């Protein structure tokens, strides 16, 4: 068994991400390492075994011929410890990886077990690619990542500042290209050092963006809009009576989250995300129409990306929608998803309304993608959303420093096999959308509008290092 050079891993432009460094594996024949007995505590001490428990294991395994004495050690010490020329010892040279980025990319690019073999994420969903042909040895094949190292650094550290300002234990950031379905940045908190997994606490290794699923309320409410402004029926100036912020359906009590308005039109709807009158709206057009653009936008579907245990969510269908549901999935409470659809649901949207796969590897030849969202409506849609971060009352806390930004907050309600996240979801720059961004901070309570107030300033940072990296032009013109 003679071990293949596993395949580098690299950022989009080639920074190293996992790479395969050489150790030395030492193997003994017992009956032949027996008959130099003298020598055995100086080997041990060089394997950094015990003297006795060393013996014994030798004594012990004496019936076999082939036992393992130590795995990795460095080059230099198996130098050392063939230079001792104790009989019935003899080496093979493995590989082990070092992660040089370490807990910045932990999730994204995962690690190798003690046998070489990915055991999360990237490691794992490309094992194969990377892993080669074990001895003829073939060496494993490069892979370059969709992440860019740069935004994935900013991501990380604004993530964690936040948090740790907020008293905040856990959440999640996603970055993708909006044209090309490309991820360049996805960090999660907490995490993990995948160059020393000793302390290592499972909660440090949940991969939030793929796993954590949750209702995603009010950062669907640009969906249910979406299906208004493509069924003929619904322009931007009409107007709807959310008076007085609450809506009885027989049993069933709607209630909005700001109760000072009357007539709204769809855009005020929008800033003061009326679950009220995105309701009537939904009522008005059919839910069958909502549950369309949800699920061609991708929510509650499969992402493609093949990493273990990424979790699906569910948008529920029904033959009939009685008021309720309808209103339910309007506002974001009828359907769960991952952090990562619901970026991949806002790059589309941005996408001037056309979906494109998701991609964790170097995106060279854009896929066709599908014109999910008529262009007309994305760019309506795209307009209303620069006025929820823009306008009087709106999501201020997400303005980007130097370009105008677009999105919208929300309080999602976790869904587990509750708890609340507090999200913001949006693009930039507004009127030429290049990168859309979700930011999830679990949160203990449901009240606060803690997206408006603590993933909304991550959203702003981020997204003006990512744009300014990326050699966006600024659109704030002198």
């Amino acid at each position: 068994a003679i071990p293949a050079h596993r395949g580098l891993i690299t950022d989009r432009n080639g920074e190293p991400l996992a790479v395969s460094t050489p150790v030395t594996t030492l193997w003994a024949n017992p009956k032949e390492l027996m008959t130099a007995k003298e020598r055995w505590p100086q080997l041990a001490a060089a394997l950094g075994q015990d003297t006795k428990l060393f013996a014994d294991r030798i004594e012990q395994n004496a019936e076999r011929e082939f036992i393992y004495l130590v795995r990795g050690l460095t080059p230099e010490q198996g130098e050392g410890v063939i230079a001792l020329k104790v009989p019935g010892v003899y080496s093979i040279e493995e590989f082990r990886r070092f992660y040089p980025a370490g807990e910045v990319v932990a999730h994204a690019v995962g690690f190798t077990d003690v046998d070489d073999r990915g055991r999360e994420g990237i490691e794992l969903a490309f094992d194969e690619w990377l892993a080669g042909v074990p001895g003829n040895a073939k060496p494993g094949k490069t892979l370059a990542l969709s992440i860019d190292l740069r935004l994935q650094y900013l991501a990380h550290r604004e993530l964690r500042n936040a948090l740790l300002e907020n008293g905040a234990k856990a959440g999640s950031l996603v970055i993708m290209d909006v044209k090309t379905g490309e991820i360049l940045a996805m960090t999660n908190q907490p995490t993990y050092n995948p160059n020393n997994r000793r302390n290592l606490q499972p909660a440090a290794m949940r991969n939030r963006a793929m796993i954590d699923v949750f209702e995603p309320g009010s950062t669907v409410k640009p969906f249910s809009m979406s299906a208004a402004l493509a069924s003929g029926r619904w322009k931007p100036s009409d107007i709807v009576d959310v008076y007085p912020g609450t809506l009885q359906i027989g049993r069933y009590t709607i209630r909005d989250v700001s109760r000072n308005s009357r007539q709204l039109d769809l855009t005020g709807i929008l800033i003061k995300s009326s679950n009220v009158g995105i309701s009537k709206i939904a009522f008005d057009i059919g839910a069958e129409s909502i549950y369309s653009v949800m699920q061609q936008v991708g929510l509650g579907q499969d992402t493609g990306l093949g990493f273990p245990g990424e979790r699906v969510g569910n948008l529920p269908n029904h033959r009939k929608w009685p008021k309720a549901e309808t209103a339910t999935l309007a506002y974001g409470y009828g359907l769960s998803v991952t952090a990562i659809q619901l970026a991949h649901a806002y790059a589309a949207l941005a996408n001037d309304g056309k979906s494109v796969p998701l991609s964790m590897t170097r995106v060279d030849r854009v896929p066709d993608g599908v014109q999910v969202i008529s262009p007309e409506v994305a760019s309506t849609v795209q307009g209303m959303l620069q006025q929820v971060v823009e306008a009087q009352g709106g999501v201020f806390r997400a303005q980007v420093p130097g370009y105008h930004a677009a999105g919208k907050s929300g309080t999602a309600r976790k869904v587990s096999v509750n708890a609340y996240r507090s999200l913001f979801a949006g693009f930039a720059p507004a009127t030429d959308p290049r990168i859309a961004m979700v930011v999830v901070i679990d949160e203990p309570s449901k009240a606060g509008y803690f997206g408006g107030l603590v993933s909304a300033p991550v959203f702003s940072k981020v997204m003006a290092g990512a744009l300014r990296l990326m050699n966006v032009p600024p659109d704030n013109l002198p």
